[PDB]
């Protein structure tokens, strides 16, 4: 119950008792994030992504391609979430790095859970997707 951000896709606030579900998250296809010639990635908010070799957390379905293992990692600070999925393909851009792609989740009630990452930004420098999901499941308003 004390840290749950490495155990399941949820978060628990002890100074009010609220446990955060974004493990009900999981699925098949997962959030999609329907991107430009690059293509459109799968996106698992919770276990792994599948339409790809199951194991990976965020891979463009089309190719295959995978810029994130399924590392269920998620961040709770300053009242925003984050998950992140490192480590997917090797990056032979800058350094001998990784993509990984990483995502925000905007605690914002201003979408429903049928909303999805959308990526808004890319820096293929350092090799790192950044994607945002604006979503009150992140932080629940009570």
């Amino acid at each position: 119950m004390k840290s749950n951000e490495h155990d399941d896709c949820q978060v628990t606030n002890p100074s009010t008792g609220h446990l955060f579900d974004l493990s009900s998250l999981s699925g098949r296809a997962g959030f999609t994030a329907a991107y430009s010639k690059s293509g459109v990635v799968y996106m698992s908010i919770c276990g792994e992504n599948e339409n790809c070799p199951p194991g990976v957390g965020a891979c463009f379905g089309q190719t295959r391609i995978s810029v994130g293992k399924a590392n269920k990692r998620l961040r709770y600070v300053d009242q925003v979430l984050q998950l992140v999925y490192k480590d997917g393909s090797p990056c032979p851009s800058k350094s001998g790095l990784s993509y990984k792609s990483v995502i925000s989740f905007v605690c914002r009630p201003e979408a429903g859970p049928t909303n999805r990452p959308m990526l808004i930004s890319l820096d293929k420098q350092t090799c790192t997707l950044f994607f945002s999901w604006h979503t009150p499941l992140a932080c629940e308003p009570e």
